[PDB]
């Protein structure tokens, strides 16, 4: 505990809606921070997140090319403005689901 948290909540880096917190991060493979990269080339720092909320997750899960292995993803919107911060995983195993978000997507800051 310390009060006046600034690094407790991440919201959308376009709009500022809330999606997910400091406490919920999640060391898949032993570490939080996983850097991929996708068929079009793009490389993501993607942060691990047990929990998150504010998102649409859009469409059917697929297991193509996911980064996770045992794991199918779903692109996840900011359910706010849109912007793409990431993906829902689900389907595999300890655990069933999680989300991987796009870490400079978000932006960190105090509590609500
Ligand atoms: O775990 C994942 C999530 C999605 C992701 N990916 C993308 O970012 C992407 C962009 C364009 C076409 C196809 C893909 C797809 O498989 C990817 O490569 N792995
Ligand atoms: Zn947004």
């Amino acid at each position: 505990m310390v009060l006046a948290p600034g690094a407790s909540i991440f919201r959308c880096r376009q709009c500022g809606q809330t999606i997910s917190r400091r406490d919920w991060l999640l060391p898949m493979g032993g570490d939080h921070e996983h850097v991929v990269f996708n068929p079009a080339g793009m490389i993501f720092r993607v942060w691990c997140f047990s929990l998150a909320q504010g998102l649409r997750l859009i469409g059917a899960p697929s297991g193509e090319f996911s980064w996770f292995k045992g794991y199918d993803w779903t692109i996840a919107l900011c359910g706010q403005c849109g912007s793409h911060l990431g993906w829902h995983y689900e389907g595999g195993s300890q655990p069933q689901t999680f989300f991987g978000l796009i870490k400079d997507r978000l932006a960190e800051g105090p509590a609500d």
